[PDB]
């Protein structure tokens, strides 16, 4: 017989996973990891329209990288001290943070590394329902107990930044008025999905020739964050990064 107002430790997990893939994996050099998400507790029992102006408590956290006892990383995020960014005290019973009855919502405030916000959603299971910005929810009671409504884990799709690239070969037009073939190689540790197929470290992506003005240009969502090589294809390798998205990195001097 406790002598606490009635609350829960049974709260939401959070799984980071690329969109295009639906992998526990980052594409190029991005990250899964450091994607931040905003928590808000209020005291009354609201739904997304009648909000409150101002929380009751409010927490940042991050997802950081996880191995279970199978061996795969997951990239997790939930209220707890070890995924803390910013904000409130937990509330806490047992050395476990807690919620008492009300509203909790939650959204993405910062993307991982080499990711975009834009678009991002939340899935309960497969076929499930996405759930586009603020995910609302409410801590109910049930008999003497206090029980989180809807689902205990959901998946973060994230959409990674896309690029493109274009450059030129090193009489008048004897260079440029030439053929030349231009591989771009990946250089990254994850896959990458380019032009729908996924390719590894030192595969070549994707060929580029030379237009009339000289000029061998890739579409400006080809290459995923990630760090790339363009050799021409017969021979001095240039290593580009693509990191803004829509950008295509001149390489054209």
């Amino acid at each position: 017989v406790s002598d606490t107002p009635k609350v829960t430790d049974t709260l939401i997990e959070l799984f980071k996973i690329d969109m295009e893939t639906q992998k526990d994996n980052p594409q190029g050099n991005a990250s899964l990891a450091g994607a931040e998400f905003t928590w808000k507790y209020y005291a009354g029992f609201y739904n997304k329209e009648n909000l409150p102006a101002e929380a009751t408590r409010t927490w940042v956290t991050k997802t950081i990288a996880e191995t279970d006892s199978d061996g795969t990383t997951h990239y997790i995020t939930k209220l707890a001290d070890a995924y803390k960014v910013s904000g409130d005290s937990f509330y806490m019973q047992d050395g476990k943070a807690v919620l008492p009855l009300g509203t909790l919502t939650v959204e993405e405030t910062k993307a991982p590394n080499g990711y975009l916000l834009d678009g991002a959603y939340m899935q309960a299971g497969d076929k499930s329902e996405q759930i586009k910005g603020l995910y609302v929810t409410q801590i109910t009671e049930d008999g003497d107990l206090a029980v989180l409504s809807g689902s205990n884990q959901f998946s973060v799709s994230d959409k990674v930044i896309r690029g493109g690239v274009k450059i030129q070969k090193r009489p008048q037009g004897s260079a440029t008025l030439k053929d030349t073939a231009f591989d771009i190689i990946s250089l990254n540790d994850n896959v990458v999905l380019v032009e729908g197929k996924l390719y590894k470290k030192n595969e070549v992506v994707k060929t580029i020739h030379t237009d009339i003005e000289g000029v061998a240009s890739t579409s400006a969502d080809l290459l995923p964050y990630g760090k790339f090589r363009i050799v021409e294809s017969e021979a001095k390798p240039i290593d580009f990064a693509i990191t803004e998205n829509g950008k295509i990195v001149d390489l054209t001097d």
